[PDB]
Formats: structure tokens, C-alpha cells, sequence
């Protein structure tokens, strides 16, 4: 084969050469010892990991089981079984070495697919992002008649940008008196902000909250403020477009918004084989040593402090990467037998290898000496000690420090869910944050309770008891485990790329809910996003919930079960529709085109940012709704070449319709749902993944 023997294992020679080509060069490992350690760990850690995935089977056979054949009952059945495990004594996390982004900041964090690096650039850079293009931009400022984006500047628009900005900083940076909106200027004297104003000046009612500026401090560039640990910069331009029509001459608004980034190698990018990883793997790379470029990575921005001094700030968003989960193999690396390798044990190895790039000079990231993974998709604490020992032991072929690597736990699986303290527990030294992925989250909550009944529309799964119990005992883990000022606690996704005006509205929830952050799928997501962390003293909420139990084990465990005789046919047809849709309007360019995160214009025509997980639920609940008899096998054939003709439309690309059955993504849709119940937990990569290498396959003879 093209393949390198290494002890049992047989190396991708593209990851081979990537990795001792670009990958070990300036970390000071020996390439020999490095390999040495992957087959190594790989032997040592991977009957483990088939154990544990052999573990969630069995667990789910049992709950199948369960219903095929009332909460004290269910309860004290899953903790015969094992599914609920005790609660271990309160505890305070230990982690350490972690980067003030993490522990302290509270703000947007951005995941971004790591295989798309223009993507993975711009987020990176998404730091700091212009207030004034997000709100030009979106729908934050609504196209009402007269204010609608031109094919150029529309001024009436871009007014209702200033006033929208003016009022910002009227709310997070408030005056002694008067407004931002009748600022002439901005001066800096005797190290404080004078604002002028038509019949006066004023400072800042907190002038703590004057954190900078640049250029001269009688006719400055721009003025730093800093809100909530989140800065805000005004630049000052008379002579720019904006700037020009502006009674300070305020050419926008920059806000530090994306604080953190996840280079995302799971549910957000299609990587299939060694190429597809080489591929992430050599962004993820190009990050680390600083040197990705497509557009380059930002340096660091220069301000002039209040008393005058120089000093820095960050101008990149500080970079976690997410792994694979426990679930899948990669053949990246088989061994003699030709299994395909464990690729959460390869992704600790290869992005904890490359992240050591971070740690140092770029021809950069962690300061504090962190690698900061995300490990998705885990089931309960035994999952969360694996990665921990996985992650050691990595640590140790890579001759780092115990504990570098870093953990930020998805709670996105009912069985961390309800085991959530334990599982935070097993990552004590190492946890940096908890986040509810709610969609995942809700595949497995339909995968787990699959047999007990029909389930809930996906659209109502959001608001369900389940949910909205775990969205709170999630926060209150965190916070009882000592997060504030340590960790992250994290929220959610925000899907809907177009509907910003929607996402200012709503996602204010999740800081108010006490996240220190939430997810946003673009820079510009990020900046509006961060609005929220000026808004919301997250510190304040967090310290405010401290103590609290919102969510009791019955809520978390509470079914989303649909009532009896719930939905007109028109309902079911909608939703049968509305779920093909998206599982056809993702998949085909998941298979067709290694594209594992798009916005995919949804039934409604609302477009909807889709990972894998949005895969997951649709499948599910498909699935979910044809075990049980709310729509036949033939509801499900309909819509899905009903729907695909439209996705067809939507989009380099291969038709599905009309000859479905020719289609490979077509057939992976068809597959995901038919077959959803097995699925192990309902993930849909084991057939993505498959489907996407045949096509990859056919695209070549
Ligand atoms: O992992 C997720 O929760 C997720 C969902 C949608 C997305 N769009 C871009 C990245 C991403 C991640
Ligand atoms: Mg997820």
C-alpha cells in the first residue's frame, strides 16, 4: 500500500509525511519516539475506547428493552444499569495554566470548520469585527423601505447603524451625562476619556471603563473601552465614508467579539480519510505556527493606555480545536489487520502535536501553555476519564506537561447529561469548559428513548422540559463545580446565519442563563453576539445562580414523548418534509462535495447553518416517527424525492432527482433514516462517512 508500518500500525503516507514534514519540525520531538508513542497509545488505549462504545450499545439495548417490555422505576432502572451514576460530593475544578479568554472573559465563541481555512482564518481574526458592518450587514437594522442594503452605501441605513451603535455605547459604556449620540469628539486628558458634547464635555460615569487609544490624545484614532472584560473601540475618521456623516467623525464601532474559536475537525467538517485529515490537520497546523494564509492571521493591536503608556491586546481569537468523539475510526492509520484506527485517539495525538505550535514564536496561542480540545460526543464520566487518559498519555509522547491538553466537555449526550458532575469530575485538572450542544443533545435524547414512543416535533424539541432542564443543570454543574473565574460554561448555536435581528433579540438568553459563552457560526454572529456579554453581566449571573439546583434528575430525564394523537396529518407532512429537507439539503453536500457545515436553506427557506448534528435530530426523529407508526416508509420515499428536487434547486454540483437511486447522497439520506435506529445513539457518521468515501470513490474511476 501507500501506507507506513509503524509497529501495528500502517500510517497514511500523506499523514506520514505531513506529520514528520510539517508537523513534528520545531516542537523538538523525536519523529521516531513520536510514532512510537502513537502506535503505543493506540494499542494501549484502543480496546478501552472499543469497550466504552461497546458500553453505550449495551446501555442502549437495555433502555430499548425497557420500554419494549413511570420516574422512580426508570430511574432506579437506570441506575441498576448503570446509566445513572452517583453524584460525587461537590468538588471545585483544579485546571490550571488556562488563558484569561477561558477563565475570565465572557463572550462569543465561534466554531468554525477547520478544513475550510478561509473560514478558519477569518475566525481566528474574528477577535475583533466591525460593529457597524454587522449591523449594516444583517437584518439587525431591518430593510424597511428606505433603509434597505444597496448595491452602495445607503446612508439613511447607515445612520440607523451609528444611532444603533451610539446607543450601544450608551448602554455598556454610559456618560457621566449625556449621550454618545451627540458627541462632537473625544480627547484624552489628564489620562481621562473627555467626551464632547454640543453645550459641554463629559467623562465616562465608569472612567475604568476608558481602557485606551490610539493616535494623538488631543485628536485620537480611535478610543478603547472596556465593558464587562469585552473591549469596544470607536475609530475615529472624519475623512472615511461613514466617518464623513458622523458628528465625531466615528468611522464605526469595533467590538472584541469572537474571544475564542473552535477549529472544528467534527460535526462541522466531512473528513473521511487521510487527505480529509491532512487537509484539517495542516490548518490547524498553519494556525498554530501562525502562518495559515488563504488573507493572513492578525497580530496583536496597539494601544496607548489612559496615562499614556503602550500596550497590547489580543488580536486573534484564542483557538480550541475539537476533536472527533469517541465513535469513530479513520483509516488515516490501520493496523495489520487493516482496522481503521481510532480517530479521537488520532486527533489527540496529531492537533495535540500540532497545537505545540501554538505554544510557541510564530515565524500564536496559548500564552498560559494550554491546548485547548473539545472533546464532543462523550457518554457519562468513564467516557470523560478515557479522554483525560488519553490526553495524558498523549501528553507524555509528546513530552508535554501534565495536563497541557486541555478539555472542554460537551455535554451533548443524555448520559453526560444526567452524569454531568461526575463527568466534569473526571476532567477536574484539565476541564477549561461545559457546553450544551442542545443539538446533539437532542438526537440522543430521541435515540435513547427511540422505543418509549413517537417524539415531540424537532422544532418543539427546543422548548421541551428535558431541554430546558438541562440547558440549567448544565450551568448549575458548571457553577458548582467552581467554573466562574476557571472555566467556560457554554451555550449553544446559533443556527439561523440570516435572522441576526432574531439572534440580538434571543440569544441574550444564554448569557442571562449564566454562559460565559455561546456559539455563533460566523465572525459576524460573533461581534453581534458579543452586544449580549455588554448587556449581560454574565460574572454577576453566574455569581447569582452560585448554590442553585434548577433542574432536578426527573426533569433531565423527562421524555420528550409527543401526546397522544398530537398533529394534524398537514403537521406530520410538514415535519416529514421539513426533516428530509434538511437531511438532504446537508447530506448531499456532505457526500457530494466533503462539505460538512452549510447554510442550507430550510423549508420555510430560513437559512439554517447545518452540522451533523441538525443530521442527527432529523434522522432521528424520522426515525423515531416510522418506528412508531406516525408516518409510513412510503411518507418518508415521498418526501424525500419531493424534497430533493428543491435542494437540487438550492444549489459544482450533482443533481439527485430524478434518478435517486444513482445517488449516492440521496441514498445516504434514504440510509440515515431508515436505518436511524440503528445507528449506535443515532450518529450519523459511521453512514456519512461511508457514503461520502463511495462517492469519493465513484469521483474518481
Ligand atoms: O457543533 C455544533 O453545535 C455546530 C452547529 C452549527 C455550526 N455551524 C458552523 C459550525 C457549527 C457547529
Ligand atoms: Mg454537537
Amino acid at each position: 500500500t501507500d501506507r507506513v508500518s509503524v509497529g501495528n500500525l500502517r500510517i497514511a503516507r500523506v499523514l506520514y509525511d505531513f506529520v514528520n514534514n510539517e508537523a513534528l519540525p520545531g516542537t523538538d520531538i523525536d519523529p521516531d519516539s513520536f510514532w512510537a508513542g502513537v502506535d503505543k497509545v493506540v494499542a494501549d488505549l484502543t480496546p478501552q475506547n472499543q469497550a466504552l462504545l461497546n458500553a453505550r450499545d449495551e446501555l442502549q439495548a437495555q433502555i430499548d428493552k425497557w420500554h419494549r417490555r413511570d420516574m422512580d422505576a426508570y430511574r432506579q432502572f437506570l441506575t441498576e444499569i448503570g446509566y445513572l451514576l452517583p453524584e460525587p460530593d461537590d468538588f471545585t475544578i483544579t485546571t490550571s495554566g488556562v488563558d484569561a479568554e477561558i477563565t475570565t472573559t465572557a463572550g462569543p465563541q465561534l466554531v468554525v470548520p477547520v478544513l475550510n481555512a478561509r473560514f478558519a482564518l477569518n475566525a481566528a481574526n474574528a477577535r475583533w469585527g466591525s460593529l457597524y458592518d454587522a449591523l449594516y450587514g444583517t437584518d439587525v437594522i431591518p430593510e424597511t423601505d428606505g433603509a434597505e442594503k444597496g448595491p452602495t452605501y445607503n446612508k439613511v441605513r447607515g445612520d440607523k447603524v451609528i444611532a444603533y451603535a451610539r446607543k450601544f455605547l450608551d448602554d455598556s459604556v454610559p456618560l457621566s451625562s449625556g449621550s454618545f449620540g451627540d458627541a462632537t469628539g473625544f480627547t484624552v486628558q489628564d489620562g481621562q476619556l473627555v467626551v464632547a458634547l454640543p453645550d459641554k464635555s463629559t467623562g465616562l460615569a465608569n472612567p475604568g471603563q476608558f481602557a485606551g487609544y490610539t493616535g494623538a490624545a488631543e485628536s485620537p484614532t480611535s478610543v478603547l473601552l472596556i465593558n464587562h472584560g469585552l473591549h469596544i473601540e470607536i475609530l475615529i475618521d472624519p475623512e472615511s465614508q461613514v466617518g464623513t456623516t458622523d458628528r465625531a467623525g466615528v468611522k464605526d464601532v469595533i467590538l472584541e467579539s469572537a474571544i475564542t474559536t473552535i477549529m472544528d475537525f467534527e460535526d462541522s467538517v466531512a473528513a473521511v480519510d487521510a487527505a480529509d485529515k491532512v487537509l484539517g490537520y495542516r490548518n490547524w497546523l498553519g494556525l498554530n505556527k501562525g502562518d495559515l494564509a488563504a488573507r493572513v492571521l492578525n497580530r496583536d493591536r496597539n494601544y496607548t493606555a489612559p496615562g499614556g503608556g503602550q500596550f497590547t491586546l489580543p488580536g486573534r481569537s484564542l483557538m480550541f480545536v475539537r476533536n472527533v468523539g469517541h465513535l469513530m475510526t479513520n483509516d488515516a492509520i490501520v493496523d495489520t489487520d487493516g482496522s481503521e484506527v481510532f480517530e479521537g485517539i488520532m486527533d489527540a495525538l496529531f492537533t495535540g502535536l500540532i497545537a505545540i505550535h501554538g505554544l510557541k514564536a510564530s515565524d500564536i496561542n496559548s500564552r498560559t501553555g494550554s491546548i485547548y480540545i473539545v472533546k464532543p460526543k462523550m457518554h457519562g464520566p468513564a467516557e470523560v476519564a478515557f479522554t483525560c487518559e488519553l490526553f495524558s498519555r498523549v501528553e507524555d509522547v509528546l513530552g508535554l506537561p501534565q495536563n497541557t491538553m486541555k478539555i472542554g466537555i460537551m455535554d451533548e449526550e443524555r448520559r453526560t447529561t444526567v452524569n454531568l458532575k461526575a463527568c466534569i469530575k473526571a476532567a477536574a485538572d484539565r476541564v477549561v469548559f461545559i457546553n450544551t450542544g442542545f443539538l446533539d443533545r437532542t438526537g440522543d435524547e430521541i435515540h435513547t428513548s427511540m422505543e418509549a414512543g413517537p417524539m415531540v416535533r424537532k422544532g418543539t424539541m427546543k422548548s421541551q422540559p428535558w431541554i430546558l432542564a438541562y440547558e440549567d443543570h448544565n450551568v448549575d454543574a458548571g457553577l458548582a463545580a467552581g467554573f466562574s473565574g476557571r472555566a467556560q460554561v457554554g451555550k449553544g448555536m446559533w443556527t439561523m446565519t440570516e435572522l441576526m435581528a432574531d439572534m440580538v433579540e434571543t440569544k441574550i438568553a444564554q448569557p442571562r442563563a449564566g454562559a460565559s459563552t455561546a456559539w455563533v457560526p460566523s465572525p459576524t454572529a460573533a461581534t453581534l453576539h458579543a452586544l449580549h456579554y455588554h448587556q449581560v453581566d454574565v460574572a454577576a449571573v453566574q455569581q447569582g445562580l452560585a448554590g442553585k439546583r434548577r433542574a432536578t434528575i426527573e426533569q433531565l430525564l423527562t421524555i420528550p414523548l409527543a401526546k397522544e394523537l398530537a398533529w394534524a396529518p398537514d403537521e406530520i407532512r410538514e415535519e416529514v418534509d421539513n426533516n428530509c429537507q434538511s437531511i438532504l439539503g446537508y447530506v448531499v453536500r456532505w457526500v457530494d462535495q466533503g462539505v460538512g457545515a452549510s447554510k442550507v436553506p430550510d423549508i420555510h427557506d430560513v437559512a439554517l447553518m447545518e452540522d451533523r448534528a441538525t443530521l442527527r435530530i432529523s434522522s432521528q426523529l424520522l426515525a423515531n416517527w416510522l418506528r412508531h407508526g406516525v408516518i409510513t416508509s412510503a411518507d418518508v420515499r415521498a418526501s424525500l424525492e419531493r424534497m430533493a428536487p428543491l435542494v437540487d434547486r438550492q444549489n459544482a454540483y450533482r443533481p439527485m432527482a430524478p434518478n435517486f437511486d444513482d445517488s449516492i447522497a440521496f441514498l445516504a439520506a434514504q440510509e440515515l433514516i431508515l436505518s436511524g435506529a440503528q445507528q449506535p445513539n443515532g450518529y450519523t457518521e459511521p453512514i456519512l462517512h461511508r457514503r461520502r468515501r463511495e462517492f469519493k470513490a465513484r469521483a474518481a474511476e
